[PDB]
């Protein structure tokens, strides 16, 4: 039973080939969502879907660094609604984190802080339920 905030480890951080599933449900009227890919007290890829943002849904991804946010990448494509399922996928690659939600691309994410190593974590927070948090090499 996994519940949530949750706090999945990463033994050996992130790296090219890494893909990590999180299958899941989407509370009924949701809020928000976030995956923080954390370095300590820092977050190296926070992706944040948010279901009202002044009347938008859009999602948010940023690097919080020693405490600040950086320049937020945003998505209008939203592939979640409250109630349903959902899969999140993300690959890690050399250069960037790969995202798809239930099987379809969602976004790319250029790696700002390049020691991938070093998330130890990743924080899986908001208004869903989970199903199962899982990584594999492929
Ligand atoms: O970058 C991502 C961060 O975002 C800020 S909100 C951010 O506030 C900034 C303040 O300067 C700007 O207002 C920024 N913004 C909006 C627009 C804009 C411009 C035009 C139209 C339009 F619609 C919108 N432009 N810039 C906001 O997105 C969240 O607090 C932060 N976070 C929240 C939490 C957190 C919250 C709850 C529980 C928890 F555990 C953690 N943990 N990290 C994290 O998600
Ligand atoms: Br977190």
């Amino acid at each position: 039973p996994l519940t949530v905030p949750y706090d999945m480890p990463l033994p050996g951080g992130v790296m090219p080939r890494m893909l990590i599933t999180i299958i899941g449900t989407v509370k009924p009227n949701a809020n928000s969502i976030t995956l923080n890919f954390k370095k300590g007290n820092d977050i190296a890829f926070h992706f944040n879907p948010r279901f009202n943002e002044n009347n938008r849904r859009v999602i948010v991804c940023n690097t919080k660094q020693d405490n600040n946010w950086g320049r937020e990448e945003r998505q209008s494509a939203f592939p979640f609604e409250s109630g349903k399922p959902f899969k999140i996928q993300v690959l890690v690659e050399a250069d960037h984190f790969k995202v798809a939600v239930n099987d379809v691309h969602l976004l790319q994410y250029n790696h700002r802080m390049k020691n991938l190593r070093e998330i130890s974590q990743l924080g899986i927070i908001g208004d869903i339920t989970l199903t199962s948090a899982s990584h594999a090499m492929i």
